[PDB]
């Protein structure tokens, strides 16, 4: 595949997290969102009676996961730079892992709709998917017993 890649990624600091999809980092010297790209969080306030679910857990992760990240890195995909609310449609990479992979992978996300061209990191974010599925985490985790009945 090519002979070096020819994508690569870019410095960044951590600003602000507010949402599991969205956080704010420093990048280009200057404060920008960033709505992870191909990637879904569940609502925490649609339930007044507190999430019983998964409610604190994306977000936390969120935070945890860029705070500790001392290396967090940005690739924006060749598709658009900026949605039409000013969030930074791309990916972000925590300690070398790909966030978005990783709340994929773990069971609290799932991948958002696909639009081209964004679509690069797509068929991977599938397999993710799949694993979490396939492992039962989380919000996966409702099979109770299905053994006959």
């Amino acid at each position: 595949a090519t002979s070096t890649k020819k994508l690569h990624k870019e410095p960044a600091t951590l600003i602000k997290a507010i949402d599991g999809d969205t956080v704010k980092l420093m990048y280009k010297g200057q404060p920008m969102t960033f709505r992870l790209l191909l990637v879904d969080t569940p609502e925490t306030k649609h339930p007044k009676k507190g999430v019983e679910k998964y409610g604190p857990e994306a977000s936390a992760f969120t935070k945890k996961m860029v705070e500790n990240a001392k290396k967090i890195e940005v690739e924006f995909d060749k598709g658009q730079r900026t949605d039409k609310y000013g969030r930074g449609l791309a990916y972000i990479y925590a300690d070398g892992k790909m966030v978005n992979e990783a709340l994929v992978r773990q069971g609290l996300a799932k991948v958002a709709y696909v639009y081209k061209p964004n679509n690069t990191h797509e068929q991977l974010l599938r397999k993710s998917e799949a694993q979490a599925k396939k492992e039962k985490l989380n919000i996966w985790s409702e099979d109770n017993a299905d053994s006959g009945q």
